[PDB]
């Protein structure tokens, strides 16, 4: 609250109402209250959006280019409430009114733009760059389609489009006046001058942006993500004739570039449409950084010619993944074949502009595009990439004088019976600076898949561990917690979750003690309604929420906590009369269309699911529950809501996680492997305070030297030896018998994972995590002892390693001045 | 002006520059600046839309819905501005603020969404049924390509797609929460109760509703659009699989139903798509008009069941062509079907609600559909049809006993060795009342091709001559005219034309006579200088412009006046020393793509004009102009500064004509034959007063009996000869002799319209013109004779007499009380 403001949003919801959306009040339904909401918060975001590019414009500050494919945002409302402080007034606003804000916030769609972790990141890094004063922009392309909406039928997952902006997009910002052309095929002339790319297929990207609130600051940067439109003429122009409707109808084939996201998550499939996509964003983006550095108080700049050479004092470009990895030949297409600079200055410039962070280490994750897929699409591109190479393996041969192997393990081009270009090489060669987002991921980087590059530039190497921002992820989504720790710290640390650590002052603190318990419960009864109302729930309050949130695969091994589940039903079973910690066990995620085994794996959670809440020996006690369409604005009821984090990826595998760190903020306690970050969690917190297990690195190293044989679990274990028997004798699938006799083939010829080899200790584990719940007070005070120690984890401490070691800026606390416009 | 106004007006621009369009003035554009003009008009404009609408609520009269394929709005901002007066105010507030409105205007698009004059009727239709405080809907589709941009190139037409939504539409409203499902395909099992429709294809209907402003009445109506969106799931359903992402790309087939308006006029293309689009556009009116009568004040209406015996008391459907004819069966079809009414009840019902509009003679233009077409289609239509068809050549039968031959002739169902549905007579059949445009044309149908229908039920048949609005087609092109007209009479004569007689007071008045021709003169300077900034001109402003603005086609003639023009070249060549009057000839309109006579024809008109606009012994005398791209805008420009209106068709084939009637208003002197509407307007302005020639109907019919040969005119007349010859030789296609040997073929052996049988009276008709034009004043007095003479065909006449006649309503001039709301 605070009266005048509140007058103020009273009148301009009204206003909307009324004006925007043309309708009344005894025709208005909520989702017209939600859209006449998000127009008042709007407006309190132009003028500051307006006076941070003017602000840019003539500071003209060095500017960061985070270039994704992928940008998971969530729902904007609340955050940009929360970011410009508009929360309580919105409330007090909208109750006067007489509205329930909370049930107008739940009509706001998502921004389902990415997969999951490397995504979500991106969408954390805007925030953080945001609050930190930095000048840059995240380059996307809107998809028409995000991730798409998980079903479940029968058991079954089923896909359906994510139509997202059904109903509009009040947040962008169409700037069909920005609209520039990609070109696609062609052909090479070399000559004269150089080289000439010609008769070419043009696709015009037209930009929209998004504006990213920085926290209290006065700050608005911009999300600028691109949409496909076909030229107006081939479209019906050439001697061009077959249909003058027909050529109207085919402008689809070419809009159809921005019409939905890949749906795959540390997969690559080598299919043309992702190459587009690849290439549209790049070509688009790289336009936009020149324009803006050569329009940029060298606006005037006249004579070296036009310079280059303090390129990299004014721009960097930050692959997320390879995804991105064009931008490297495209900017050296450019400076040559249209700046007219020679190679080597043009390089140095690329190299002083490009930095790439690697998200894992899974082969099948890396990016190999056919070279026949390059030849056609990107002549002129392929022919750069050659040159890379060449000069490229010039400089190790030099370095490595007769090392003929490692000239074929670097290059850049994978000769085979299908000449692939590794993405990943590519990149390396390309940038100043790679980065890891885990320190043990880094590691093993260095140690393995890129020793040869590190050998050679061990300069290039560096770590950079993920975060998450405390806004969406504290703020947010956990009020009540946010609130308690501002009763005893205050508020300093949303924008320095380091002072969490004063914290530390209250473990042996009662009154804290009750709190944050207090807060955990409150969560708990919200996520168990929650339940119901949406579905059917009757979930169990009084039990230890478990819960499993991420994409479904086998590396993450929900395979393993489907054992462990499995166990517990047996033990029930078998000693009924015993009481036990209840448990109410939630897993939940997507798998993509097609990745068989992750359908499967679904299907095995619904079937114990089925089983284990139909029997009435078991009770209160266990619960199996699949979360239906996990995504952003899910992660926000949930986690809050978590007792224990399962983070039980094969040590090796993860590269970070980041779900990781969202559930030790709203105090969770996390029972996982020794790998990604999970090592430096429990690195901060303290190893009693974290509920480790399983093989380490090493272990699984040794374990594949041996040759790893999961018939000698099977053999020693009798508790999974029966679980075994109950997948395959159909104990699961009555009406199918043999439903699951895949999984076991797996489990049993070819898990790639080992889930067998973790699955003593994980039990074992799991038994110390009961023994703590039976003793409240202690398990609140360890919790403590995670909330205190998550501050490393912020998305501002990455950011601002990144700004420093990377990028060359300067973070800044500063607010911008910032008010406006009257006269 | 009008100081508080223009205070508001200033404010408002200011607020939408900054929060609406998100720029700063050191960055907008005379883009940006029009968009800004455009939403402070549009907000001028909600209160009265939304009142309006509550009004009919409450108020609930019966409602006119005005089905139609075509609605060709063109530009809108003046014209909402012309008819809420806010046009001097918005002119002051942007001098103020520094801007140049006239130069803001041209910024906008038109609404391209039909081709001719057909569409263009439906436009001026709902501003005069506003006008007249009607509650009336028009129905249409939102294309997303309206007709095509034209370009001509070494000669020749190319068309370019119409993007007009690149920048957005500030006039609409999308209405995501009213679509509706629309079925296509499936098949029909007549069971128990009856039948039902089964295991079709869902397509999603979704509206977006464009308020129509009265003049100055404060009554604003809707047109509602529908755009095709795809369903969520089979688009990602069945057991549909075939790809994750294709099934997602594979929504364009669906979307495609609104993607572009066919581009043929008084031309039937039997194509799938144009009968979805058909279907489409009636299915989802049809639930709109059912949702809107239940819901109505029947919102209680308890009882009877829900009674429809009160439907046509409540609701009237005009059909504008035949294009929307399956509102016949659709309507029997929910009646029946869904409302479980007995055929004879609903058949009632459909009668006393359905009207059709005739618009042409053509038989090429008229619609036959293959029933393989519908069967498959709309498989419960084609039943519903084959059923009408039946009771209704049972009522012949019994009408006229034994003839057989009737039978066949009035039958719905073509048989043929292509089994057709003939529109015509399934619209005759299934409703109340039939009208021609034209008396002429509407005596015509009553005398051929409907004659039996007409002996059946001579009640049904009537006449409606068409018109025009006087708001775009005066007060906005012509200001100068209307003000003249105003400073005499005043204003009461934009809504009620017929005032415009007081004027022949004026004949024989010299300050008048030299009003209207200074006008005239300004109008013409306004013109010519035009064509030169846009293009390259360098036309002779005291020259005769003769104008000929219409799409090309055979039926015009525009064939014709190449022929005049080329004698006219001939002439001058042949005693160039000579004076005659100067003429500047334009010609300009849109051909449909393949209609290669009409393609043909252009090419032959820049043909004249490369070698007519490049003979020294021509000069200032003889220019002529191919006017590329002509549409709503350019049709505001061209008529107020033309001289001569050629308005030429072989008699009985221009059904109305309505360019008319547009020239008359602005002033120009008409060439023509007695065919449509001419008839007409040279009776009220008496045939001395107009410039008439050719054959009538009865020559035509009297020449076809003979049988025509053009050899006979070609051996009698050596001027037309002569041309030939040139146009044979290669006079005009040095490159190319043999071009135009083509037309020649035609106008020589087959001929359909006669040109060279009118050819000797047009050339003698025409001197007569220059002969007047001569004499200043005496060209001016009879102008005015025109001018005077026009309030017949103002589009208010016309509704009115719909109204009274067909609709059983009543217009009002009656004033909405309506300013708004304030607390
Ligand atoms: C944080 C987050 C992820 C990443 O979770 P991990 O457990 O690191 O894989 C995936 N999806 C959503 C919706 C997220 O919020
Ligand atoms: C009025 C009008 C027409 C109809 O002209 P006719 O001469 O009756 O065929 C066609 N096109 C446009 C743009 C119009 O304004």
């Amino acid at each position: 609250a605070g009266v005048e403001n509140v007058t103020e949003l009273k009148k301009n919801f009204n206003r909307h109402l009324h004006f925007t959306l043309v309708k009344d009040r005894n025709v208005a339904t909520p989702r017209d209250y939600y859209f006449a909401l998000a127009h008042t918060v709007r407006d309190h975001l132009v003028g500051r959006w307006i006076r941070t590019q003017q602000h840019y414009y003539e500071k003209d500050p060095k500017r960061i280019y985070y270039l994704s494919l992928e940008f998971y945002m969530g729902r904007t409302l609340q955050n940009t409430m929360v970011n410009l402080a508009l929360e309580n007034a919105c409330d007090e606003a909208t109750y006067q009114l007489g509205l329930d804000m909370e049930e107008l916030e739940e009509i706001e769609e998502d921004a389902g733009l990415g997969n999951g972790g490397l995504g979500r990141l991106a969408a954390c890094f805007l925030d953080s760059m945001a609050t930190l004063g930095l000048a840059a922009y995240g380059y996307g392309i809107r998809y028409e389609f995000g991730i798409f909406n998980q079903k479940i039928c029968g058991g079954w997952q089923m896909e359906e489009a994510d139509d997202w902006l059904r109903y509009g997009n009040p947040w962008e910002k169409a700037r069909p006046e920005f609209t520039l052309p990609v070109h696609f095929y062609g052909r090479v002339e070399h000559t004269s001058q150089g080289a000439k790319w010609v008769d070419t297929q043009v696709v015009l990207a037209m930009p929209y942006d998004t504006p990213v609130p920085g926290y209290r600051n006065n700050v608005v940067n911009t999300m600028r993500l691109w949409s496909a439109k076909a030229p107006n003429d081939f479209n019906l122009k050439d001697f061009n004739v077959g249909g003058y409707i027909q050529a109207v109808l085919d402008r689809n084939l070419a809009e159809n570039i921005s019409r939905v996201l890949y749906p795959n998550d540390n997969f690559f499939e080598g299919k043309e449409l992702r190459l587009k996509q690849e290439y549209f964003v790049v070509a688009a983006t790289l336009q936009d950084i020149i324009r803006r550095f050569k329009s940029s108080k060298f606006g005037c700049r006249d004579p070296v010619r036009t310079n280059f050479d303090a390129f990299p004092d004014k721009v960097a470009i930050q692959l997320n993944d390879t995804h991105p990895s064009l931008a490297i030949p495209e900017l050296m297409r450019v400076l040559v074949d249209l700046e007219r600079l020679d190679w080597d200055k043009a390089w140095e410039v690329t190299v002083k502009t490009c930095a790439y962070t690697n998200h894992t280490v899974i082969p099948e994750a890396l990016e190999r595009w056919p070279v026949h897929l390059l030849e056609t699409l990107l002549p002129r591109h392929l022919q750069i990439i050659y040159e890379i190479n060449q000069r490229f393996l010039n400089r190790v041969a030099a370095a490595f004088p007769g090392d003929v192997d490692r000239l074929r393990r670097m290059s850049l081009v994978e000769e085979g019976a299908v000449k692939r270009i590794n993405m990943a090489h590519l990149c390396i060669a390309g940038s100043h600076a790679v980065n890891g987002v885990a320190r043990i991921h880094s590691e093993i980087l260095k140690k393995t898949i890129f020793k040869d590059f590190y050998e050679l530039e061990p300069h290039k190497f560096q770590n950079k561990t993920n975060g998450i921002t405390p806004r969406r992820w504290l703020v947010l989504c956990n009020p009540g917690l946010a609130e308690i720790i501002a009763e005893r710290i205050g508020e300093e640390y949303i924008s320095d979750l380091d002072q969490l650590r004063k914290l530390l002052s209250y473990v042996d603190d009662e009154a804290f003690i009750r709190d944050v318990a207090k807060v955990k419960q409150e969560n708990k009864l919200k996520f168990a309604a929650y339940l119901e109302r949406e579905y059917k729930v009757h979930i169990n309050p009084n039990s230890l929420f478990d819960v499993q949130v991420k994409r479904i695969h086998e590396y993450k091994r929900q395979l393993l906590n489907c054992l462990h589940v499995i166990t517990l039903y047996n033990r029930i079973k078998k000693e009924p009369n015993k009481f036990v910690v209840p448990r109410t066990v939630m897993i939940g995620g997507k798998a993509a269309p097609g990745y068989h085994m992750a359908k499967m794996i679904i299907k095995l959670i619904t079937a114990i699911g089925d089983v284990v809440n139909h029997d009435p020996v078991v009770g209160d006690r266990l619960r199996v529950i699949f979360l239906e369409n996990y995504r952003v604005s899910l992660a926000e009821k949930v986690i809050p809501a978590a007792d224990l984090s399962e983070q039980i990826s094969t040590a090796g595998t993860e590269a970070s996680g980041t779900g990781n760190m969202k559930f030790m903020l709203n105090g969770a306690l996390t029972i996982g492997t020794m790998d990604g970050a999970n090592v430096e969690m429990a690195e901060e917190a303290g190893e009693e305070n974290f509920f480790i297990f399983g093989m380490r690195v090493e272990d699984v190293d040794r374990l594949d030297q041996r040759g790893y044989n999961a018939q000698e679990y099977y053999d020693r274990i009798p508790e999974l030896r029966q679980i075994i028997e109950q997948l395959s004798s159909g104990f699961f699938s009555p009406k199918q018998p043999d439903l699951f006799k895949d999984i076991v083939n797996m489990l049993m010829h070819h898990d790639r994972f080992k889930v067998f080899a973790d699955y003593e200790e994980y039990v074992k584990c799991q038994e110390r995590v009961s023994a703590l719940y039976k003793n409240p007070r202690e398990w609140t005070r360890m919790v403590i002892r995670n909330i205190a120690t998550s501050g490393k984890f912020s998305s501002d401490r990455t950011i601002a390693q990144y700004a420093r070691e990377i990028w060359g800026v300067e973070p800044s606390r500063q607010r911008l001045p910032a008010p406006d416009e009257k006269i």
